[PDB]
């Protein structure tokens, strides 16, 4: 029954999606508000602890104590330059015990400290809870991916994460291996077959190859940029309508925190509608001193205020190619992860990179590591039996 359960967890650093491979299918399991990915926030206010959702919907009235980005800290040393330089950017407290960073924050009117292990492991808890209120009874089997630069510190710190939130760890694998078993690519009989692993997230951009070899996962490049995603996309679409609200209304709306915020949240919406349509409408009442923002923006000018962020996508490409001594004709495989690979722009420049080459796309890119784990999962319990 439940001994015999075991999910798939995909960790992200922005979001966090649980899958199920059953009956013969991956069911990727929807939250109680019915979003198939649940944000990796946690909030902490005076009367309770949020996890997703709820946490990422209060984060503008209480950002001290809203936690997110804690996949950045795992396993790292409080004086790690990667630490040192984040801490300045987070609205939250970071302090050093004993060389291991702690996120300090305000719970039920007390003052509380917290391991990156911990906040993940809340992440986790929930993951498991929307897990168990889908399948009816307790799951605690459980396959958690990792980046595959992850070092064995931040591989055995992600491992503690999942015994703090009550789950059997049946194996950490990689991001990109998780991707390609989505796909079955490790199930292409004989020869060694190169996959390149396209994965443009939320924050983090991550290319990585890999050599399936009979069955057998082989890491050959990682490259990337830890600080390009998503959101720097909605920040271009933020600048873009403060220049335009200025010259509409000869007002500068940049100081108002909440009306940027509101501005922020209907560019993200906006943004995923140009994926579908070449035109998205924002309808944002009574935004800065009682004057509503009713406009819109083509695809073609969104792909214009993020030109220098697409085209900066492709050299992280040619890098992990370089690496990994291969040229772009000896890539079997073009694999789509993450929510921003949906942007038609971005499989456009892609596929001309690789001489007009299909593109692994058909499985929702920000479920596909979910999905991949749930198999790897289902295949690990029933070994075990
Ligand atoms: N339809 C979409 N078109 C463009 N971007 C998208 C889309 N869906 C998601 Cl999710 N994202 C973004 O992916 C990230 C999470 O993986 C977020 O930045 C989200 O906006």
């Amino acid at each position: 029954m439940a001994k015999a359960a075991a999910i798939g967890i995909d960790l992200g650093t922005t979001y966090s999606c649980v899958g199920v491979f059953q009956h013969g299918k991956v069911e990727i399991i929807a939250n109680d508000q019915g979003n198939r990915t649940t944000p990796s926030y946690v909030a902490f206010t005076d009367t309770e602890r949020l996890i997703g959702d709820a946490a990422k919907n209060q984060v503008a009235l209480n950002p001290q104590n809203t936690v997110f980005d804690a996949k950045r800290l795992i396993g790292r040393k409080f004086g790690d330059p990667v630490v040192q330089s984040d801490m300045k950017h987070w609205p939250f407290q970071v302090i050093n015990d004993g060389d291991k960073p702690k996120v300090q924050v305000s719970y039920k009117g007390e003052t509380k400290a917290f391991y990156p292990e911990e906040i993940s492991s809340m992440v986790l808890t929930k993951m498991k809870e929307i897990a168990e209120a889908y399948l009816g009874y307790p799951v605690t089997n459980a396959v958690i991916t990792v980046p595959a630069y992850f070092n064995d510190s931040q591989r055995q710190a992600t491992k503690d994460a999942g015994v703090i939130a009550g789950l059997n760890v049946l194996r950490i694998i990689n991001e990109p291996t998780a991707a390609a078993i989505a796909y079955g690519l490790d199930r292409t009989g004989k020869g060694e077959r190169n996959v390149l692993i396209f994965d443009l997230g939320g924050g983090t951009f991550d290319v990585s190859i890999l050599t399936i070899d009979d069955g057998i996962f082989e890491v050959k490049a990682t490259a990337g940029d830890t600080h390009l995603g998503g959101e720097d996309f909605d920040n271009r679409l933020v600048n873009h309508f403060v220049e335009e609200f200025k010259r509409k209304h000869k007002k500068d709306i940049s100081q108002n925190k909440r009306a940027v915020r509101r501005l922020r949240t209907a560019c993200e919406r906006a943004k995923r509608t140009l994926s579908s349509s070449t035109q998205a409408s924002l309808e944002i009442d009574s935004l800065f001193e009682g004057i509503d923002f009713y406009t819109s923006i083509t695809r073609a000018r969104f792909e214009e205020l993020c030109s220098d962020l697409f085209r900066s996508t492709l050299e992280p490409v040619e890098k992990a190619l370089r690496d990994a001594k291969l040229d772009k004709a000896q890539i079997h495989d073009l694999v789509l992860v993450g929510g921003s690979t949906r942007i038609p722009k971005v499989q456009k420049l892609l596929q001309d990179f690789f001489n007009g080459r299909d593109l692994n796309k058909s499985i929702n890119p920000d479920e596909a590591v979910a999905y991949g784990a749930a198999v790897q999962a289902a295949i690990l319990i029933k070994s075990t039996r």
